[PDB]
RNA sequence: GGGGGUGAAACGGUCUCGACGGGGGUCGCCGAGGGCGUGGCUGCGCGCCGAGGUGCGGGUGGCCUCGUAAAAACCCGCAACGGCAUAACUGCCAACACCAACUACGCUCUCGCGGCUUAAUGACCGCGACCUCGCCCGGUAGCCCUGCCGGGGGCUCACCGGAAGCGGGGACACAAACCCGGCUAGCCCGGGGCCACGCCCUCUAACCCCGGGCGAAGCUUGAAGGGGGCUCGCUCCUGGCCGCCCGUCCGCGGGCCAAGCCAGGAGGACACGCGAAACGCGGACUACGCGCGUAGAGGCCCGCCGUAGGGACCUUCGGACGGGGGUUCGACUCCCCCCACCUCCACCA
């Protein structure tokens, strides 16, 4: 459906703050999720950049048999002026509260878009030896 | 085996709200004290020799060229530089140290009886020792209080000793081999007077200090002065020397002074100064030597905004529907057409 989402917070982790962004991708990747596949693999960033590399993140090819794609979870460009986009950047390398794919979607003109944030949600702060019971407890069910 | 469903949530209005990459701006980064001279001064300049570099330069012999000409080298560096990146640790496998129960501890440092400190048990303390040390009194040797008034402070186990008082043991680690407390160093022999409006003989000082004597030998008082003994002119300052010629070199000229002498005067010292004059009109600056012309890395102005060049950035404009060509804003769709993988079709050798 062309509006779904990506749980890997949500039940798991969730949000501290919420931005989205388009992302062009080659077109190879369209039906797939405008019919019906999602993710939850574990993207991560890297950053000292003029826009914000995401990296992975599968929309999933579209197939019949083999196609014509090439692997989704690579390096996409991120839609947003450089300022605006630092904000979603303003707290991305503080290790512990990371970023987030929330909802992949398309717009009402069929282009890809990913709703983004930055989240936790097991423990207080990772590495402490009292609040890892809740990461695998409550933290895997919840939020 | 081929033809075609189809790889899009819109017949086209399909301008992902917002990325990038060319713009519109910039203009700071950006081969640069934002400049450069195709230009000028001082009676027409300027020297008496000297410049240059390999990719980018530190260094280095004046290699060498060689004056109508400021024109062609090198050892070594830059080469060297050990650059990873989120949101879920509790698993695998590992450990920790002195004493008097007793042999010195209260026992220093060779012996002998009692005491009783865990039984320190004849070494401590109350005491019995040859031989040495100490107190306390006496002597050769040591005495640098060398005055009197109260007391000649007064003697050392050094060299010898327990006698007039006495004690430990092989070390009880000394103070006198020079001392306390009062009168001006008294009593008294004796040396001597200098420096600050120059000093003292006279003076604030019985003239005096006090180095010093009797158990053994020689420097001052002064805060102020008329005259004298000392090194003096009381003490200093009035005119000849000297310092200087004004863009680089000088034609034509030559006086005075900050200040000591030789030598006269003036106030109370050497506490701080009484007016004749050192430059001025010009003579050149290779146009009077070797030379020529912008000499060849002096000193300041005058004239061109030196280009906005040399660069890289924001927003903003241009966007990914499997690719690939039409094209009114895109276009597997409206149309031509390539590949996946399926769906429909005329066949045995």
């Amino acid at each position: 459906a062309p509006v779904l989402e990506n749980r890997r917070a949500r039940h798991d982790y969730e949000i501290l703050e919420t931005y989205e962004a388009g992302i062009a991708l080659k077109g190879t990747e369209v039906k797939s999720l405008r019919a019906g596949k999602v993710d939850f693999t574990g993207s991560f960033a890297r950053f000292e950049d003029g826009e914000l590399y995401l990296e992975n993140l599968y929309i999933a090819p579209y197939e019949k048999g083999s196609y014509a794609n090439v692997d989704p979870r690579r390096k996409r460009k991120l839609l947003l002026h450089k300022h605006e986009l630092r904000r979603l950047l303003g707290k991305v390398e503080q290790k512990g509260l990371t970023l987030v794919p929330l909802k992949i979607y398309f717009n009402e003109r069929g282009y890809a878009k990913v709703l983004l944030g930055l989240a936790r949600g097991k423990k207080a702060y990772e590495k402490r030896r009292e609040d890892k019971k809740e990461a695998v407890r409550r933290a895997l069910e919840e939020l």
